[PDB]
C-alpha cells in the first residue's frame, strides 16, 4: 500500500494513482516573484465561531482532527472561491528535521510543517461528491516555522500519545481552530489536487503567506507518532510530505502586492 517509504513513496504512488502525473497536480513550489497580484480576488472569509471538532484519527498517514460537516458550521467562503465551502477536517505534514516537512514551497524554502483545512463545496452535498468536481474542495494551507510556541496546538500535541498508533482515535471536542490562523490572510491560490493517494485534482488551493511558530517541543511531539500498527515494528510517523510537482499549465495567483 502506498505510504512514505522507499519502497511506496512519492516515487511509486502513479502505478496506483497514474493520475500524479497529471496536470493540476500539487503541491508546488510557489515563486514569489512570478505569481501575479490580482486586484479581483475578494478578501478571505474563515468563519470558524460556530466550529464543531468531534474526534481525532491516526489514520497511518497523518493525524486527521475532525469536525460536525453535517451544517453550515465552520466555513471558508471569498477569495478565490464561489460559494460556501464546510470545514471537515484539519491535518499536517511534517518533517523528521526542522528544514523540511512542508510539501508547498516559496521560493524553493522549505518549512518545517504544513496545516491543512480542508473544506468541502456545499453545492456537491457531500465530501465523497466533492471529490469528484476540478471545485469540489478547498484547502487552507498554513505553513509552520520552530521557533516560539503556538499556544492553541498545544491541545493537539497534548492528545497525540493517545493515539500514537495507525488506527486509534480519541474524543476532541469543543476544539477551536481559530487559535491555529497566524495574523494575516494574505496568500497565494492555485488550482490543485489532493497531495496524498488519490491525487484527485478537485482541491482550489488557498496558501497563506504568513507562517505560524510552533515551538521545537511541539514538532517533537509530531515526530513521535507512528505509520505502524499497535504491536507492530516501531516506525516513526515523518516526512510525510509530498515534494513540489510540475507547475505545468497554471499561475499561481497573489491576493498582496
Ligand atoms: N484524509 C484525507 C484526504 C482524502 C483521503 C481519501 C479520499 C479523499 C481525500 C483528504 C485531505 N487530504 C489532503 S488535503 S492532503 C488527505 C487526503
Ligand atoms: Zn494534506
Amino acid at each position: 500500500h502506498w505510504g512514505y517509504g522507499k519502497h511506496n513513496g512519492p516515487e511509486h504512488w502513479h502505478k496506483d494513482f497514474p493520475i500524479a502525473k497529471g496536470e493540476r497536480q500539487s503541491p508546488v513550489d510557489i515563486d514569489t516573484h512570478t505569481a501575479k497580484y490580482d486586484p479581483s480576488l475578494k478578501p478571505l472569509s474563515v468563519s470558524y465561531d460556530q466550529a464543531t471538532s468531534l474526534r481525532i484519527l491516526n489514520n497511518g498517514h497523518a493525524f486527521n482532527v475532525e469536525f460536525d460537516d453535517s451544517q453550515d458550521k465552520a466555513v471558508l467562503k471569498g477569495g478565490p472561491l464561489d460559494g460556501t465551502y464546510r470545514l471537515i477536517q484539519f491535518h499536517f505534514h511534517w518533517g523528521s528535521l526542522d528544514g523540511q516537512g512542508s510539501e508547498h514551497t516559496v521560493d524553493k524554502k522549505k518549512y518545517a510543517a504544513e496545516l491543512h483545512l480542508v473544506h468541502w463545496n456545499t453545492k456537491y452535498g457531500d465530501f465523497g461528491k466533492a471529490v469528484q468536481q476540478p471545485d469540489g474542495l478547498a484547502v487552507l494551507g498554513i505553513f509552520l516555522k520552530v521557533g516560539s510556541a503556538k499556544p492553541g496546538l498545544q491541545k493537539v500535541v497534548d492528545v497525540l500519545d493517545s493515539i500514537k498508533t495507525k488506527g486509534k482515535s480519541a474524543d476532541f471536542t469543543n476544539f477551536d481552530p481559530r487559535g491555529l490562523l497566524p495574523e494575516s490572510l494574505d496568500y497565494w491560490t492555485y488550482p490543485g489536487s489532493l497531495t496524498t493517494p488519490p491525487l484527485l485534482e478537485c482541491v482550489t488551493w488557498i496558501v497563506l503567506k504568513e507562517p505560524i511558530s510552533v515551538s521545537s517541543e511541539q514538532v517533537l511531539k509530531f515526530r513521535k507518532l507512528n505509520f505502524n500498527g499497535e504491536g507492530e515494528p516501531e516506525e516513526l510517523m515523518v516526512d510525510n510530505w509530498r515534494p513540489a510537482q510540475p507547475l505545468k499549465n497554471r499561475q499561481i495567483k497573489a491576493s498582496f502586492k
